[PDB]
């Protein structure tokens, strides 16, 4: 409402989040990215629907985690952290 600070309820499962980055890990690997060819969660994944992704880099909760998270690239290694989605609280 009003300013409507991009937030989510419980785990933003059904609702669609607008954030596309992890709290402090890094940016979110493009779901339809080629590096995710048939990988954990992606838009090019045969389960893209269940994944809850799409042609973008938004954060999601394909596993049903807390706040929609997203992949992140670390020191020569891959990762994924909670996205910086400002909860609604109350
Ligand atoms: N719960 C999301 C897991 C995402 C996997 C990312 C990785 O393999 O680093």
């Amino acid at each position: 409402s009003e300013g409507n600070s991009d937030c989510y309820f419980g785990n933003g499962s059904a609702y669609r989040g607008t954030h596309s980055l992890t709290e402090s890990g890094a940016s979110c690997l493009p779901w339809n990215s080629m590096i995710l060819i048939g990988k954990v969660y992606t838009a090019q994944n045969p389960s893209a629907q269940a994944l809850g992704l799409g042609k973008h880099n938004y954060c999601r909760n394909p596993d049903g985690d807390a706040k929609p998270w997203c992949h992140v690239l670390k020191n020569r290694r891959l990762t994924w952290e909670y996205c910086d989605v400002p909860s609604c609280s109350t």
